[PDB]
């Protein structure tokens, strides 16, 4: 299969990169194209749905891209597209049900004390999108996001659907052989990504939703961290060494980054996202990694902050959740706190390929332009200078 | 047995505490008393011997206390005291062999890639000293040393002697070495007439027999059983197996306790011209856990002992102990992973309830250390700290 990965970026209106330092399609363009092409199925797992302005209780014109998606979704079911939805149990889903689109609500708080934080699509079981969208107009053009669309990638979409079908069964924890995966950290798929060979595998975040042969998202994340020999670049929304009531400590990712930077000298870059809903206990635990630097080992930590839009609930964050090394890629939907790897649902794509060009270097060039952005500040920037609620910093 | 624990401290000449109110025997006084009382046996585990000035290649008068110890050791063997020594394989030991005192050299670098860094005595299997003071006139009067001498403490001295026996055999486990009194089930001792639970731990797992608690295990259990404070003064704290490795085992216990349980943690590490500057970064990685909501509070201070600089290995605080609201730990290993894996070491842990007693005496020692001018912040100017200072 002639698999092509495109990294597709949701960029907030008014947020831009002046050098065109990585230009690639919008999540809206990718989604509208996926819908317009769709003819058999649109497996779509989301945390919530908030596409319409009225479903937000807002009246912003930028809802239109989501409402177009909604309009197009309203065309999909009478066109015969077998739209099915899994959504976290808390109007648009009733409009879809009236259009004939199936909806199931997942009581993740009953099952495992968490949420269905995954955002992905699987289209004709040939294409897929996986990433930090949120199935709302805000995710499309109000919050910065990264995801991978893998066109013509039928063998990999047909395994991301294995992640969806679990949540679809929950919204109706055992897993039956149907959910198992052969293509994991130990034996990824061989894919001819843009014509250059690559090894690729998909992971799931809470061990109850990892079937046999699925790599746990923490295992894949820690392994990508421990196999690196030159650099580890991470962009993730939230990072906490906790199971975030009563206090627990979660060293698991902290130890992988300490070990890797010390034993192997690996350059570690952590790019973590700040907004008014960021837990303040992050700051001490980020400073506890940034102190491993002078001599001898090098971890550096930076704060991504997306700058009238403040009137919108949950707008203006960088929701992104990926990592890249000299050797591997990791695109995910889980945030980096112990609950996201134990209690909450999440997924990630990992792709390794060698040489220049290709996905790994496109993702690295994305990380580099993020990290060099004005939108990435140091872990001690003056809070008012950050142009947003620097609640953590 | 009417066990009395005295905390005996070597204080460097010219080092003194404004807190006062904490008078105790010098290690010299306690050792000379132990020798003068000794009549059947003296076991001792030692890192190295440097009692005579000539054996130092120095000519400083304060060797006299060690040379008196040496003179007294030279009297012990003709008095009939079964002096036996285990020493780390690298003149005073030849003078002792002339006196009839037995010596064995331990090839720790062959056996486990470390040294015999223990410092302890056992007298008549009835008293013991355990602590940091080396068999070295600089220990007795030029570096600060803490240890416990437990007089009339036959049941516990009779277990420390066994720890030396392990070294004594290396320098030349079966059931002879097995220990009942450990972290799971300490011994009942009537320390100063107030009940206490006490046990001895040893540092490298090859030198821990069955039923001996590993020194790291006992240290981490004390850290994870704390509920109000953890106070720790130790010479070296390296969260690494000092080809680069990682030793977060203590680092995780201190993070976990302060975050999950709100424990106040105090680390009082010791800085000198031979401190590995790698340690500085790892200390800054613990002082980062301070916050208003979480009640996580780790605080870290450096202990530095300010003509004596001409002496090799003088002027350090070589102390190694911890105290909580609940327990004490006096140790001989420093807090780097080699000391718990590769190197020989030993510690006493004592829990007792109420005011007074050993736990509060050791805590009052910690507090007077911590409040000392000799304790500086982890960001202090090394010029103000008044010594060679590789961490600042």
């Amino acid at each position: 299969d002639p698999c092509e990965a495109v990294l597709v970026e949701s960029i907030p209106e008014g947020l831009d990169f002046p050098n065109a330092s990585t230009g690639n399609p919008s999540t809206s363009q990718a989604w509208l194209g996926l819908l317009a092409g769709a003819h058999s199925s649109l497996d779509i797992a989301s945390f919530y749905w908030t596409l319409t302005n009225n479903d937000t209780h807002t009246q912003e014109p930028s809802a239109q891209q989501g409402e177009e998606v909604l309009r197009q979704l309203q065309t999909l079911a009478p066109k015969g597209v077998n739209v099915r939805i899994a959504v976290s149990k808390p109007a648009d889903l009733q409009a879809l049900l009236q259009s004939g689109a199936q909806v199931r609500m997942v009581d993740m708080q009953k099952l495992t004390h968490g949420v269905l934080h995954t955002k992905f699509w699987v289209v004709d079981q040939t294409h897929f999108y996986l990433g930090s969208a949120n199935m709302d107009w805000r995710s499309l053009t109000q919050v910065k996001e990264l995801g991978v669309v893998m066109y013509n990638c039928s063998c990999l979409a047909r395994d991301l659907t294995k992640i969806f079908e679990a949540y679809w069964f929950l919204g109706q924890i055992p897993w039956p052989r149907f959910y198992d995966t052969r293509y994991n950290q130990e034996t990824p798929m061989e894919i001819c990504l843009n014509g250059t060979p690559a090894l690729a595998y998909l992971a799931s975040a809470p061990p109850p939703l990892c079937p046999s042969g699925r790599t746990p998202d923490l295992k894949a994340l820690l392994n990508v961290v421990d196999n690196a020999r030159s650099f580890i670049y991470v962009a993730v929304m939230n990072y906490l060494p906790t199971l975030e009531h009563p206090h627990r400590f979660w060293p698991a990712i902290d130890d992988g980054l300490r070990r890797a930077t010390y034993e192997r000298g690996v350059k570690v870059r952590l790019l973590i996202s700040c907004w008014g809903h960021s837990e303040p206990s992050m700051r001490a635990f980020l400073l506890s990694l940034a102190a491993l630097r002078d001599h001898t080992s090098d971890i550096q930590v930076k704060l991504f902050v997306v700058p009238a839009q403040a009137r919108i609930p949950y707008a203006r964050v960088n929701h992104n959740k990926y990592m890249v090394t000299e050797r591997a890629t990791y695109i995910g939907t889980s945030n980096w706190s112990g609950n996201y790897f134990t209690e909450t649902a999440g997924t990630s794509l990992l792709v390794t390929q060698n040489g220049r060009g290709g996905l790994r270097s496109q993702l690295e060039a994305i990380f580099l332009r993020d990290w060099d952005s004005p939108y990435s500040h140091d872990l001690d920037t003056s809070a008012d200078s950050v142009g947003n609620a620097c609640r953590l910093l």
